[PDB]
């Protein structure tokens, strides 16, 4: 039977089933006011799937100049063609190699650049914006989005959306690394998985993906989405309540000191965007500071709602294309106020 919703993270995470259901707000707003993230599945079935393929991005935009990051060591690969990234998205033997001769795990940095998404890709922009869930919250001019309505006493988000493109992490050592490191945003955001690329050549890399999800602390119902429904998993997220950010800063100041970093006692390890919380650090956060998070596996077509001020990190299981839009809900506008 079709149902309006279900629960993940043992009842702590709302999962809405129909992205275009006009009654979603009634269930959504109760969870959202308490500072929880929310998941909405099925957004891929609303989109024009031909507009979101890596081969199309390569063919249409391949000649533009970009920087990449090596996700294993944070090295920057300067001033290469965007086709050098896209043509290795799923075919492993086409990927740029490190000195060791291994194919690199790469992230495409700031592409499209700044606020240029709408100008460069007007048809993609239309397809996405017209199919975002909770549109009174997420559309540029929706009635519950205060972005366009606030004075300069509030930090206003840039014009979006922003695209996030990166390969999947592969090895046991890769389990300890992030695609995007732990950080927080002063605005709310919705992040949609529009494409998951399962590669070929080293195409049989299914079992380390399971160990990563398991060690990632994913719930039993989330593991049933793979084994029972054969949905494509993109990325493993950890999200923490805005109210726990200072306890996370205290853990990361202590670990920094243990590892011989030499940091003033007030510096901000979350703003630095330099940490990924691996299994050891997440267990220590829980045991020593009493802080619990949400471990979320974002499948193809899943939209993750991230509350303003909530620390979060992203670990790609396979190659992913994500598109995110910022918004300012009245529930969380305190997070972007420039005084007290
Ligand atoms: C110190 S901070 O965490 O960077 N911060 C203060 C601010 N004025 O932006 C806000 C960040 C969003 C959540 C509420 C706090
Ligand atoms: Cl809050
Ligand atoms: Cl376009
Ligand atoms: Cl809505
Ligand atoms: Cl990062
Ligand atoms: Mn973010």
């Amino acid at each position: 039977s079709m149902t309006s919703h279900s629960w993940l993270c043992d009842g702590r995470l709302l999962c809405l089933h129909d992205p275009s259901n006009k009654n979603n707000w009634k269930i959504f707003r109760e969870c959202w006011k308490q500072g929880q993230p929310v998941l909405v599945s099925g957004v891929h079935k609303k989109l024009k799937s031909e507009l979101w393929k890596p081969e199309a991005f390569s063919q249409e935009f391949g000649d533009q100049d970009v920087d990449l990051v090596n996700c294993r060591n944070c090295a920057i690969i300067s001033d290469v063609k965007v086709r050098d990234f896209w043509d290795g998205f799923e075919i492993i033997c086409k990927r740029l190699r490190s000195e060791d001769g291994q194919p690199m795990v790469l992230k495409l940095k700031d592409w499209p650049p700044g606020e240029d998404f709408r100008d460069m890709m007007p048809t993609r922009f239309e397809d996405l914006m017209e199919n975002l869930p909770l549109p009174e919250y997420t559309k540029r001019d929706g009635r519950l989005n205060l972005a366009s309505r606030l004075p300069s006493y509030f930090v206003r988000p840039d014009l979006g959306p922003k695209m996030y493109n990166a390969y999947g992490l592969i090895t046991a050592e890769d389990r300890r690394v992030g695609t995007t490191n732990l950080h927080l945003d002063v605005s709310d955001a919705v992040n949609v998985m529009v494409y998951v690329g399962i590669p070929i050549g080293e195409g049989a890399h299914d079992e380390e993906v399971l160990k990563t999800i398991d060690e990632g602390d994913a719930d039993e119902v989330t593991k049933e989405r793979i084994h029972d429904h054969k949905e494509k998993p993109g990325a493993l997220w950890h999200i923490y309540a805005a109210k726990d950010a200072e306890k996370i800063r205290e853990l990361l100041r202590k670990v920094g000191e243990e590892q011989g970093q030499e940091n003033p006692p007030d510096h901000d390890p979350i703003h630095d965007q330099s940490w990924y919380l691996d299994q050891t650090l997440r267990k220590r956060l829980y045991e020593e500071y009493g802080v619990q998070g949400w471990a979320i596996v974002q499948f193809l077509g899943d939209a993750v709602f991230i509350p303003a001020g909530a620390p979060h990190q992203v670990h790609n299981l396979y190659s992913c294309i994500k598109v995110a839009e910022d918004f300012v809900s009245p529930e969380h506008v305190k997070h972007c106020f420039r005084l007290t």
